[PDB]
C-alpha cells in the first residue's frame, strides 16, 4: 500500500472543463438510459418541482453536461428542471395508452422528468443517461435525497465539500501513474495474457429480467452462510453465479466484469454525485475439488485483485483489446453488486412503490445485480433478448436459485457445501433427454447369419443379390455360403477367428461374409486396393490366417506366404451344401473393422441384429426393397448393406467396382434394378442428385429411402433429392464405427432456413446420446461438449489387442455407471431432443532493440518482441530503469508514461518510433 | 510565367544546416560513387596538391558533408585534402595489379582522390559521391577548375557571389509552394493519372557501357538535322531513343526520365558547384504516321513538360508513388543531356587521356547519357548488368545507331524520316528467324483417304484398329469405309458436303471418317454427350443433313428429324466393297472441327497431309508403331491419331469411351496393347505418369514417343515420364485449331532450372512462327508480342460460314505479303530460334465530405473520393479556394500547403484527419 497524494479541491474552475472518467469515456462512444417508474396515490407537484430544483441546484453532477468535443463541465445556473405532466384521468383503458410511452448527454439535462396523472393515482418517471453517475451515486445521494427534500424541500443537507471535478482530476493527474497506480499496474500486466475471454454461452440463429428477492431473515442466513466460509455476501453470490455460468460455458474459465464503486476516503466525497465504476477483471478458473472450495478460492482472487484497484479495469481492457481482438476483450457478463456500501438516508421505496424499471446498459449481455432494498435482498439478471439461446438465460436462473436455496438449506460443511458439482440441468432439460433415450428394447439371440438362412429358407426362389449381369436367388447364396462355412469349419476355423475378405465389390463378398459366420468366425474385411503391403499389415496384425479372395484378383495382391488364400467362386465347387448348425455366441464378435497405429474396431452380432431390426421397423423395409450396396465392404457403412435386407428378404444390388466417383452409373443402375434403398455418405448422393438433374427422364424415381451419413449434409441436397425422386424420405444418419454403422437418426422433412447444419438426430433402439462436459458429465440443453454414446450392446466390444485404447474410450459415465463410448464429436442438444452436431521494419529494429535491452535487465537469455514487459518478469521498480536505459542507448527521452503505456515490447518499439519528440533518433540507433 | 522571388544571399549562416535537394534526398536512401581514371607521362604531384587544396577552399560544396541526422553543411577548415599516392614503378605486370584495386556522404571529404605512379606514365582517380553535386557541376565547375589550377594552382577564379545553401533555401522556402510552383503542380496533377509505366523491357532470370563519338563534321549534319524539323540535339536523340525502345517494350506507350539542370538564371550561380538535376517525367506516346512526324511531336510535350519545371520531378515521382506501387512509380530509363549548357573555360581531357569512367548511380537500369567533349559528340548508354535479357541492351544500341546513321545519311523529308516504322531486328536476329523458318517444303497431292487405302493394299492383313476386344485389319477397315464411302455417296453426297460424326470412342470413327471422305465429303465432329440440343445446334448450323452414329448410342440423341442418320455397324452391311474413285481436291474440306457463338475451322486435305508427312519423317513412326487415340474426334488433337499411323502401315489402339480420367485403364492399355506413341494434353500425361509410380511392373515401358500440347506442360512431368518409360521422346507441341493440330515442336531433352516454362518450340513443315507487335511487324529476339503463324497449306482454310471472322485473324501480314493466322497466343523469340509461350473509416467520411466539397466548387454532379482534384477539372486559382471553403465548412484550418501535397481526395482527407492541428473537429462535421 504505497500512500497516495492528497485532493486539492480547486474551486476557481469549478465550472472549468475536466475530463469524462474513463468508465464515461466509454459509454459515450457505444441507447443507454436507465429508467425507473414508481406509483402512489397523491403527488404535491409543486412541492415535488420544488424538490427537484433543490435537488438539480444542490448537486453540481445534476448540472452537468458534456461538451462536443469529448470534456464536460458544470453549468452555473441551467434552468428551470422540465417536469413534463401528461393528465390522463379522462381516458378508459389509460395504462394502455400509458405503456404505449416508448436523450442525451449533450443537451441539459441528462434526465428526464415525467408524471402522469390517472385515476386515483399517478406515476413518476425517471430516465437517466448511464453516464450521469454510476448506480451507487443513483442510489446513496439522488434517491436519497430526493426523498428527503419531496418531504421537506427546505431540508438541510449534509455541505458539499468537494466537486466532482476536483476528485476526477485528482484522479487522472494525481493517482494514475503515481507510485500506486505503477504497482497495480505491473499487477495487472503480470496477469492479463492468462486471463481467459469471457463467458461462452450459447448464441441464437432489448433487454429482460430475472428476478428474486431474499426476505430478511433468508438474507440473514445467506450472510451467515457466507460468513461460515469466511466470505462476503458479494463473495459468495459471485462464486455461485459462477458456477451456475459453466453449465452453459463452453470453457469452464471465464473473466467476469466486478465493478467496484470505491470512492478512496476523500473526505466529504460521501455526498458527491459522479461517477465511481472500477471494473475488475476476475479470473474465474474452477480451483477446488468441493463448490465450497472452489467459491472460497475465487473469493480470495477477488479480494487480491481489488487490492489494486488503483488502476481503472476500462485500462485493463484497453491493454487487452490491443493484444487480442476488440471482440476478444469484450467482457459482458457483469456482478454489479451494491453490497458493502453506507447505508443513505432514505430508501426510494419510501416515495413509491416501483412499477417499471430497467438498466439497459450497452456492450452487457447479462448483468447479475445484487442489491439491497428495505433489509430484503434484490437478486436481479438483466439480460439482452438475443443474446443467448432460448432458454439458456431462464434455465440459468433456476439453476442459480436452485444453488442458493441449497446453501440455504445445507449446513456448511455438508450437501451442497460438499458437493463435487451441482447438475444444472432443468426439470425440462432432463424430461425432454429421457423421453428422447429411453430407447431400451430386447433384441433376441439368433445370430446374424442364421437370421438370413431362415430367410433363405422362407422365400428362397427370390432375388438376393443381382450384381453385375448375375442374380444370386436366396437359396442360390445360402448355398455358396454353405460351402465356404463346411469348407472354412473343417480347415480349423474354431469361434472367435477371424478370416480376411480382400475383394471387389460383387457376389464373392455376400458368400464370404455369411460362409464366415456360418463356420463360427468374425469376417475382416480390408480394401482390395490398399497401397503397398498394408493388406499384409492389417492381416498380420489382426491375426488373419485365413483371406478369402476373387479369382479375378488373386494375384494383384502382395499376401504373405504362410496364410492360406481360398477363392470364394472356384475353390468351393466341391464342398458340401449341407447346412451348419451354429457355434458361436450372439456375443461372439461378428466382423473387425479397421479405423485410421489403425485400430480393429470388434463388433457383436448382437448389436447389429440391434441395428437391422431398428431400421426395418422405423423405415417399412420388406421384400419389395432393393438396395444399392455402394459403400465398400471395409466401411462401416457397408454393415447395413450386408445383414439388413438379406435378412428380411429384400434384394440387393451391387455396382461394378469403381475406383472413383461414377454417378452416370449409379443413376442407370439405380433405373434398371429399380432400386428403392440408397445408402452412401452425402456428397456421393449429391452426385447421384447432380447426375438426374442432367437427364430428361426420372431415373431416380424408384428411390423411397436414401439415408446418408459420414460427413456433412449439403442443405440443399435434402430438397434436390426430393425432386429427382418424388416421395423419396430423405433421412440424416450418423455415429462412428465404434457405435455400428448407424447410431441416430434425422428424417429430414423439411429444412429450416434458420438451421447451419441438419440436426445430427435422436438415438436409435439401446442407444443413448448424452453430450458431457470434460468431467463426462450432461450438459442443459444448448451447452457444448462431447458426445457420449451409451449402450450396453450397441457399442463395439473393444479395439482389437488393445485393452488399453478401449479403457480410454469405451468409459464407465460416472452419473449413471453406463458403459459409453466417447466419440471425440462435439455437439449439443437441442430443445426438441435432438442434437446439433458442431465439429471436431524499422519498428522491427527497435522492438529487437527493446526486447534486448529489457533481456538484460531481467537477466533472461532471450526475450520476444511480443512479450508483454511485466510478465516477463518486470516489477514497478524495474519498469522503471527500462525507460532510463532505453533513453541512454537510444540518445532520445523515453518518458517512464511511455513504459507503461505500453507494457507490450513490439507495441513500446512502436510508441518509441512514431514519437515526435525523438522518434527519428531512435530509429537510427536501432539499425545497429 | 509567374515571376519568382529573388535570392536573398544569406552569410550569416554560410556554415548553418540546411536540407538536401530532393534529388540528393533520394540519392541518400538508396554504393552510388562515379569514378574517373585519367592517364598521363608526368604530374608535378606539388603543383597537383597544391591545385586540389585551392580547389577545396574555393567552393563551398567541397566542403559539404551530410550530417547524421540527414541534413548538410559546409566546413569552414575541413583538412588538407588526401591524396592517397601508390607507388608501382617497380612491379611488372603493373596494369594487372592495378585494375586489381576494386566512400559515405557522412565523412568528409565525399570524394576520393589517388594517383598510381607506373613507368613512364601515371593514373589520376578520382571517385566522387552522387550526392556531392550533379552532372553539370562536375564538368561545368570541377573539371574546368581541376585544368585551371592545375595549370597555375594561384590563377584567378570568378568570385563566388552566393552560396549553394543560399540557393537550396530558396528553392525550398521561396519556390517550392510560390506561385508558380502552384500553376506548374497542376500541370502535372492533371496529367499524373495518365502517365505511363517505365518502359517494359524483357528481363533474365554491375554497369556496362555502349557507347559512340559523333566527330564534329557528324556532330554538325546531326545539328542541322535537328534544326530541319524545328529540334534541338537533345529533342531529336531522345526521339531517336524512343523510337528504339520500343522496338522491345511490351507497350508502345513509356515514360523517360529526362533531367534538366537549371540553376535558374541566379547572377552567380554559374560557378556555385551543387546539385541542379530535375527529373522531367516524360510521356513518350507515340503519335504519328512518320518517324519524323512522331519525334516532332514528342519534342513539343518535352518542351511544354519544361515549361513547369518548377515542380522538381522528384515530388511527381512521391506522388505517382502514392497512387501506384514504389516499384510502379520508378523511372529507371534515363535520359541524361549535357547539351544545352554554357560552353566552360577548360575541358578536362586537356589535362589527362581519359582512360576508365563509371557512373553507376541506383535504381537506374539504362542511362542515355548524351554530352560533348571536344567538339565531338559523346552517345553513352551505361546500364547495370543483369538488368535485361542478354542481348537486348546491345541489339537496342545497334538499332540505334543504324537509325542515328540513317538520320545523318537521308535528307528531311525523305528516307527514314518519312518511314512509317524502322525494322528493329538485329541482323542476328533475322539471321536466326530465317534459318529457323524456312520450312516450304512440297506437299504431293494425294488426298487423305487415298494415301491409308494404298497402306491398306500394301499391307492387308496387319492390325488397323484394336478397340476393346475387337481387331480390324487394314483391309477390314478398308472395306467398311469402302461400304460407307458407296452407300453415302450414292444417297447425295457430293464434294464439299459435310457429315456428322456424333459417336463415342470406337472402330466405327475411323470407318465414318474414311467412308465420309472417301465418297467426297467432309466429316463434322460433334461430342456424344454435348448437353441439351447443342448437337441438333451445330448440325443445323454446319448444314450437316447426313449424321453417322452408333448402334449402342442412336436413341440417346437428340437430332432433327429431317435429317438422316445411319448407324455405321449395321445400316451398312449389304453396301458394295468396291473402291471408290476419289473426286474431291486435296484442297477441298477434310474435315470441320467446331471451336468455342461457336466457330468452326475448316481444313484441307493438303495441310493435314502436311502434318503427317512431317510426324512421320520428324519421329522415325513405322508400322511396328502403336499409338493410343486417347483425344476425342471432335478435338483438333485427333487429327493425328485418325490420320497419321493409318497412313503409314501402323496400329490404332483405342480405348474404351470414358466420361472422367481413367490412368488405371490407360497404363493396362499400355501395357497390354504394347503402345509406343503417346498423344495427349499434359495433365493426362500427368495422370498416366501418376498411375505407374503406383505399381509394381513398368507398365509404360513400351512408350517411345510422347507427344504432349494444349497447355502447360509442368516442369517436372518431363522427367517423371522419362523414368516409367526409360527412352521415351518427350515431345512438347502446341498450335491452335486452325494451324491443324500440331504446328511447332519442342522435343524435351533436358529441362533448365532456369525456365519458367517448357519451350514452346519451332515451326513444322510449311510453317512459320513469327511473334509481332501491335502492327502486325515482327520483334526483336525476347521482345514480347502476338504469335502469327504464316502458312498456304498448313492454315484452316477459314471459319465456315463466316467470312469476317476468317478475315480479322487470317490476315495478310504487310512485311511480306504472307497469310498468316493470329493465334491470339502470347510469346516472345528465344536466341537460339525457339519461342517462349508467355500467356493468354471516419476518413472514409471526411473523404466524402472532401469530395462533395470539390463537386460543388467545380460544376459537376459527381465526384470520386480516390479522384485526383486536379485531374477531375482543379486548377492552382481554384485549389486555393478549395481549401477556403473546407476550412468553413469543417470549422478547422486547411492550409494551402495541405490541399495541394494531397492531390487525391482521400489522401487529402487522411491528411485533415490525422491533422493534429485540427483533426478531431474535422472528423465529427463529417459524421453529418
Ligand atoms: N451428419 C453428419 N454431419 C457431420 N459429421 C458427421 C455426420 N455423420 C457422421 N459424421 C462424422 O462421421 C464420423 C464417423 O466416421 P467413421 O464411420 O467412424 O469413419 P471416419 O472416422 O470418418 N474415418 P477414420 O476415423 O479416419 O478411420 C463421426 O465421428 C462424425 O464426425
Ligand atoms: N505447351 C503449351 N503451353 C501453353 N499453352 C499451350 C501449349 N500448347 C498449346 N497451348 C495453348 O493451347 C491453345 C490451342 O487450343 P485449341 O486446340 O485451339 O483448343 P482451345 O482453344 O484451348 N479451346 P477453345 O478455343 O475454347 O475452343 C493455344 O492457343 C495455346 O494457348
Amino acid at each position: 500500500a504505497a500512500e497516495l497524494p492528497p485532493l486539492v479541491p480547486e474551486p476557481g474552475d469549478a465550472g472549468q472543463p475536466f475530463p469524462l472518467t474513463p468508465t464515461q469515456q466509454a459509454l459515450w462512444v457505444g441507447g443507454c438510459y436507465g429508467y425507473f417508474e414508481w406509483e402512489r396515490p397523491e403527488l404535491d407537484l409543486a412541492r415535488y418541482r420544488r424538490a427537484w430544483e433543490r435537488l438539480v441546484a444542490h448537486h453540481p453532477g445534476l448540472r452537468t453536461v458534456v461538451r462536443p468535443d469529448g470534456t464536460q463541465h458544470v453549468l452555473e445556473r441551467p434552468g428551470p428542471v422540465p417536469i413534463t405532466v401528461e393528465d390522463l384521468r379522462q381516458d378508459p383503458d389509460a395504462v394502455r395508452r400509458l405503456e404505449e410511452s416508448r436523450l442525451d448527454p449533450g443537451t441539459w439535462p441528462m434526465f428526464d422528468l415525467r408524471v402522469v396523472l390517472l385515476s386515483g393515482r399517478v406515476r413518476v418517471q425517471l430516465g437517466i443517461d448511464l453516464q450521469l453517475m454510476d448506480a451507487s451515486s443513483l442510489f446513496l445521494n439522488l434517491f436519497s435525497d430526493l426523498v428527503t427534500l419531496y418531504d421537506d424541500p427546505d431540508a438541510a443537507l449534509a455541505s458539499q465539500k468537494l466537486a466532482f471535478r476536483d476528485f476526477a482530476r485528482w484522479l487522472e493527474e494525481d493517482v494514475r501513474g503515481g507510485a500506486r497506480w505503477r504497482a497495480d499496474w505491473a499487477y495487472w500486466q503480470e496477469r492479463l495474457d492468462g486471463l481467459p475471454p469471457a463467458p461462452d454461452l450459447p448464441a441464437a440463429r432489448k433487454f429482460e429480467r430475472c428476478m428474486v428477492r431474499c426476505p430478511a431473515e433468508e438474507f440473514a442466513l445467506l450472510r451467515e452462510r457466507a460468513l461460515a466460509h469466511g466470505l462476503t455476501e458479494t463473495e459468495l453470490l459471485v462464486g455461485a453465479f459462477a458456477e451456475v455460468l459453466r453449465g452453459w460455458s463452453s470453457d469452464p474459465a471465464f473473466t467476469l466484469n466486478v465493478p467496484v464503486f470505491q470512492r478512496f476516503d476523500v473526505p466529504g466525497i460521501e455526498d458527491v454525485i459522479g461517477d465511481y465504476t472500477n471494473p475488475i477483471l476476475l479470473e474465474a478458473r474452477p480451483e477446488g475439488r468441493t463448490v465450497a472450495e472452489r467459491i472460497v478460492a475465487l473469493a480470495a482472487r477477488l479480494r487480491a485483485d481489488t487490492r489494486h484497484a488503483s488502476v481503472n479495469g476500462v485500462e485493463v481492457l484497453r491493454e487487452l483489446a490491443r493484444r487480442r481482438g476488440l471482440a476478444a476483450a469484450a467482457m459482458p457478463v457483469v456482478v454489479t453488486s451494491l453490497l458493502g456500501l453506507p447505508s443513505a438516508a432514505r430508501s426510494i421505496t419510501e416515495f413509491g412503490t416501483e412499477v417499471h424499471s430497467i438498466t439497459q446498459t450497452p456492450q452487457v449481455s447479462l448483468d447479475f445485480q445484487i442489491r439491497p432494498e428495505d433489509g430484503e435482498l434484490r437478486l436481479v439478471w438483466d439480460h439482452r433478448s438475443g443474446a443467448f439461446a432460448p432458454g439458456v438465460v431462464e434455465g440459468a436462473f433456476e439453476a442459480f436459485l436452485d444453488l442458493v436455496g441449497r446453501m440455504l438449506a445445507d449446513e456448511p460443511g455438508h450437501g451442497v457445501w460438499e458437493a463435487p458439482f451441482a447438475d444444472m440441468r432443468s426439470r425440462r432439460d432432463r424430461a425432454v433427454w429421457n423421453e428422447t433415450n429411453d430407447t431400451a428394447e430386447p433384441v433376441p439371440a439368433v445370430l446374424l447369419q442364421e437370421r438370413f438362412f431362415a430367410q433363405a429358407r422362407r422365400t428362397p426362389d427370390a432375388e438376393a443379390v443381382v450384381a453385375s449381369g448375375l442374380r444370386l436367388t436366396y437359396d442360390e447364396l445360402a448355398r455358396h455360403a454353405y460351402r465356404i462355412g463346411n469348407t472354412l469349419r473343417e480347415r480349423g476355423v474354431r469361434p472367435g477367428d477371424l478370416v480376411g475378405v480382400v475383394m471387389e465389390k460383387g457376389w464373392e463378398q455376400y458368400a464370404a461374409v455369411y460362409g464366415i459366420l456360418a463356420a463360427g468366425g468374425a469376417y475382416l474385411p480390408i480394401d482390395a486396393a490398399s497401397p503397398r503391403g498394408r493388406v499384409a499389415r492389417l492381416l498380420e496384425s489382426a491375426g488373419a490366417g485365413i483371406v478369402l479372395t476373387q479369382s479375378r484378383l488373386r494375384d494383384e495382391l502382395d499376401l504373405p506366404a504362410g496364410t492360406t488364400v481360398l477363392r470364394a467362386d472356384t475353390d468351393f465347387e466341391t464342398a458340401s451344401t449341407a447346412p451348419l448348425t451354429p457355434v458361436q455366441g450372439p456375443d461372439d464378435p461378428a466382423y473387425v473393422i479397421y479405423t485410421s497405429e489403425p485400430k480393429g474396431v470388434v463388433v457383436a452380432h448382437r448389436g447389429v441384429a440391434n441395428l437391422v431390426r431398428d431400421v426395418r421397423r422405423r423405415f417399412a423395409v420388406t421384400p419389395a426393397d432393393r438396395l444399392l450396396a455402394l459403400s465398400g465392404l471395409h466401411f462401416d457403412a457397408s454393415v447395413y448393406d450386408v445383414f439388413g435386407p438379406l435378412a428380411c428378404g429384400a434384394t440387393v444390388v451391387v455396382p461394378p467396382p469403381f475406383r472413383r466417383a461414377e454417378p452416370d452409373v449409379w443413376a442407370e443402375l439405380v433405373r434398371d434394378e429399380r432400386v428403392t434403398f440408397w445408402n452412401s455418405v452425402p456428397v456421393l448422393l449429391e452426385l447421384l442428385v447432380g447426375e438426374a438433374e442432367s437427364r430428361d427422364d426420372r431415373p431416380l424415381a424408384t428411390l423411397r429411402l436414401a439415408v446418408v451419413s459420414g460427413d456433412w449434409i449439403p442443405l440443399d441436397l435434402p430438397g434436390r433429392a426430393r425432386a429427382q425422386a418424388p416421395g423419396l424420405r430423405v433421412v440424416g444418419s450418423g455415429g462412428p464405427t465404434e457405435t455400428i454403422c448407424w447410431s441416430l437418426f434425422h428424417p429430414i422433412d423439411a429444412v429450416d432456413p434458420q438451421w447451419t447444419s441438419i440436426p445430427y438426430g435422436k438415438p436409435i433402439a439401446n442407444q443413448r446420446y448424452y453430450i458431457v462436459d470434460r468431467d463426462l458429465r450432461p450438459r442443459p440443453t444448448w451447452a457444448r461438449g462431447e458426445m457420449a454414446v451409451a449402450s450396453p450392446l450397441g457399442l463395439a466390444l473393444g479395439y482389437l489387442n488393445d485393452p488399453e485404447r478401449t479403457a480410454a474410450k469405451f468409459v464407465t459415465l460416472p452419473g449413471t455407471g453406463e458403459r459409453a463410448y466417447l466419440t471425440g464429436d462435439f455437439g449439443r442438444l437441442l430443445p426438441d431432443g435432438g442434437i446439433e452436431i458442431l465439429g471436431r521494419t524499422d519498428v522491427g529494429l527497435l522492438a529487437e532493440l527493446v526486447a534486448a535491452c529489457v533481456a538484460e535487465l531481467l537477466g533472461l537469455d532471450e526475450v520476444p518482441t511480443t512479450g508483454n514487459f511485466f510478465r516477463l518478469g518486470g516489477d514497478a521498480l524495474s519498469g522503471t530503469r527500462l525507460a532510463s536505459r532505453l533513453q541512454d542507448l537510444l540518445g532520445a527521452p523515453v518518458p517512464i508514461r511511455t513504459v507503461f503505456g505500453n507494457p507490450v515490447l513490439g507495441d513500446l518499439a512502436s510508441a518509441i518510433a512514431g514519437d515526435p519528440a525523438a522518434g527519428p533518433q531512435a530509429i537510427r540507433v536501432a539499425r545497429l
